[PDB]
């Protein structure tokens, strides 16, 4: 195709964010938009590449900034404090996620009636927070994402179809948290799907995972391909 990208600067009113929009310049009219939330490191090459791949499918994809000013956490001691600060300030967490969605919708390439969010690890958790906020999203797909309970007011506010792609060997996802979210989605009759991929642990979509913290984080190319296909099948159902 004619894949392009451009820097997008946006804000939640507190923080200045720097994302990246990927799109196919050959596409005719408005196309589905996908927000891409990265791992908790922040907007990195892994997330940019997934936005690029989405543009190759005919979407307009915004790789989102989790931290502000495009900042990329490389000191692993800083990861947990940032994530826990967002766990304890769900309003601020949802505001930065909603700012990314609003910025995506503001782009001339994007069909506001055909929107999705995906996320990797903490980015997937972020995508589910965006769905729980009641944002207008047709589909949400998570990849090796941590899960946590809803807020009470979130009941019935998920409006899209939900697909969780989970590594069955992932030590970082709490089994009680899986039970919790399944229970929320059963109660509210969400159109939800949850796939256990037996081969896979945490970070199974990242070829660069095999560096990090060894056992528990590992690239799994078969699960990467299968889960990407499952995402594409869901998007085709919702968007075609």
């Amino acid at each position: 195709g004619a894949m392009k990208h451009r820097e997008i600067r946006y804000t939640d009113g507190h923080t200045q964010f720097v994302g990246e929009l990927h799109w196919d310049e050959q596409q005719g009219g408005k196309c589905p938009g996908v927000v891409v939330f990265p791992e908790a490191f922040g907007l990195n090459d892994h997330a940019r590449e997934r936005a690029r791949r989405l543009a190759g499918l005919g979407y307009a994809a915004l790789a989102a900034d989790l931290h502000g000013d495009g900042r990329l956490i490389d000191d692993m001691e800083q990861l947990r404090p940032r994530m826990e600060g967002l766990f304890g300030d769900r309003a601020a967490w949802r505001a930065l996620a909603r700012a990314a969605l609003d910025t995506l919708v503001a782009q001339p390439e994007v069909d506001a009636d055909r929107l999705a969010a995906i996320g990797f690890c903490f980015g997937g958790t972020t995508a589910l927070e965006l769905a729980r906020s009641g944002a207008s999203l047709g589909a949400i797909v998570t990849f090796h994402a941590g899960l946590l309970p809803e807020l009470p007011e979130d009941a019935g506010r998920i409006r899209g179809r939900v697909l969780v792609c989970h590594g069955a060997e992932d030590p970082l996802v709490q089994k009680e948290a899986i039970d919790a979210v399944m229970g929320e989605w059963r109660r509210d009759r969400v159109d939800w799907q949850f796939t256990f991929y037996g081969n896979a642990a945490h970070s199974f979509t990242d070829p660069a995972a095999d560096a990090h913290g060894m056992a528990g984080l590992a690239y799994e190319p078969l699960t990467e391909a299968r889960s990407w296909t499952a995402m594409r099948n869901l998007f085709d159902e919702v968007f075609s």
